[PDB]
């Protein structure tokens, strides 16, 4: 009897204790389930997610081994793909969020063999007992990547079954499949790593990897990456690591604090009088703001599912701190645009953007749109290419008046943070 090796945002064969795990004990069929609980989705998103199950099986076939791919429930159809192939047990890697916590809880009632979960690779694991609001204490406790595990040589033959649907994604995807992510990140080291901590704050993002569509789905292990950029070494590494880091330190800050899906994770700003308005709200999401960099942001995320970190910082922040815009409608609706759309991530991102209490990040810097675009897109190249109807980063007619909507903000901060 095989056992199962049921993938989830683990779309890889390198670095993956589950797939070693079986694998070392006998015969494999790998597994993906299409499920309605994340494939109720965005198109991009949809798409992202099925032409990468659709690399994972080329990869399975090209190394002569069999993966599954079935779509419905996972508590129907995990057991559905135990029974049809007699597996002995399922492997997977432990997934810490609600709905993982939740779904492999209702698997495991449903199989009548065990479910064997792993940890997934980290730098840093969500789940540690001591709860950190603030980064740099978190971050001490990394001490360097152990090595990745490597992937199978061949893999044993079993039977094929279920089809994996072609849907539009509506923009250019990247290359989907482990094999272009790795490609990938071994340009980056090689080529941008050296001046990654002089480069990263550019509007357009090209001082950066563009992995994280990768890391989202598992496609890229993070352990992985973090060992060959420790293994290059030089000082873009040790801060291109620290970043990796980041994406760790929001697991752990949903992990300890899964209330932030709710509510700031400062208790002061719970009472914010946020000002819903279905116009702002729209003209920050379609990018028609009248402040150009703001458009441009939203812009570029509208039409390619990818926006640098300090585009997304700026784009956010006006929504939330200019615009006084509820920040979960806008935070939702950010992720759905994102091919890397990832709901800790993204909820970082925001209630740190945002000054809503992570890392102690302070509710009184407020980004200057004009500033901020002159400090990070040199001869105006990103705005050029983005919102070519600016002439310069100078707002044009923009639906609020800048300076009273910054005054109004740190106003109503003000009372908060400090009564
Ligand atoms: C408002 C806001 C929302 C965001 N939403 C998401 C999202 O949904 N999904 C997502 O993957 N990233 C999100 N980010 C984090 C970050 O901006 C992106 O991961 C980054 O832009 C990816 O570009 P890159 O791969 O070239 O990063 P690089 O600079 O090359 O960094 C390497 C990797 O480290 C991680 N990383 C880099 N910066 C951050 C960060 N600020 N926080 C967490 N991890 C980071 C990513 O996995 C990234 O691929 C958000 C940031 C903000 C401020
Ligand atoms: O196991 C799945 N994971 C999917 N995920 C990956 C996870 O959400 C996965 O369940 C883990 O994130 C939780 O173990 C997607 C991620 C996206 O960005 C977009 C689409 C999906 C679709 C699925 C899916 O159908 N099945
Ligand atoms: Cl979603
Ligand atoms: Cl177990
Ligand atoms: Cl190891």
């Amino acid at each position: 009897g095989p056992l199962l090796v049921w993938h989830r945002g683990d779309l890889r064969l390198h670095d993956h204790p589950a797939l070693l795990e079986a694998l070392a004990r006998g015969p494999v069929v790998g597994l993906v389930v299409l499920d309605p609980n994340n494939l109720k989705t965005t198109p991009r998103r949809r798409a992202w997610f099925l032409e990468n199950v659709r690399a994972l099986r080329e990869a399975y076939r090209a190394r002569g081994g069999a993966l599954w791919v079935l779509e419905g429930l996972p508590w129907e159809k995990v057991p559905e793909a135990a029974r049809r192939l007699k597996a002995k047990a399922v492997y997977a890697l432990t997934s810490h969020t609600p709905y993982g916590r939740y779904r492999d809880g209702r698997v495991r009632e449903a199989l009548p063999v065990p479910l064997h979960l792993l940890p997934a690779p980290h730098l840093l694991p969500p789940d540690l007992p001591r709860a950190y609001r603030v980064y740099t204490p978190f971050s001490r406790l990394y001490r360097g990547a152990a090595p990745p595990l490597p992937p199978p040589e061949a893999l044993p033959k079993g039977p094929e079954e279920g089809e994996i649907p072609r849907e539009d994604p509506g923009l250019p995807l990247p290359e989907p499949g482990e094999e272009a992510a790795l490609a990938g990140l071994r340009a980056f080291l090689e080529a941008k790593l050296p001046r990654y901590a002089e480069e990263r704050d550019r509007l357009d993002g090209e001082g950066g990897s563009r992995l994280s569509p990768y890391f989202a789905l598992g496609v890229l292990s993070p352990r992985l990456a973090a060992w060959e950029a420790e293994r290059r070494g030089g000082e873009g590494a040790r801060k291109w690591v620290a970043e990796l880091l980041w994406r760790d330190f929001s697991y752990h800050l949903l992990y300890h604090f899964p209330w932030m899906a709710e509510r700031p994770l400062d208790p002061r700003f719970q009472a914010f009088p946020w000002q819903e308005d279905e116009a702002l709200f729209q003209a920050w999401y379609e990018g028609k703001t009248g402040v150009p960099l703001v458009d441009a942001a939203m812009r570029e995320l509208h039409a390619t599912g990818f926006l640098s970190n300090r585009a997304r910082m700026n784009a956010a922040q006006f929504a939330v701190k200019h615009l006084l815009l509820p920040w979960k409608r806008c935070e939702e609706a950010f992720r759905h645009l994102l091919l890397d759309g990832d709901r800790a991530v993204n909820l970082q991102g925001w209630q740190w953007a945002g000054g809503l209490g992570v890392d102690a990040a302070p509710y009184f810097r407020v980004f200057n749109p004009v500033l901020q675009g002159e400090r990070h897109d040199p001869e105006g190249r990103w705005l050029k290419r983005w919102a070519p109807e600016y002439p310069s980063y100078a707002p044009k007619d923009p639906v609020v008046d800048l300076e009273e909507a910054r005054r109004r903000y740190l106003r109503l901060a003000r009372d908060l943070a400090r009564g």
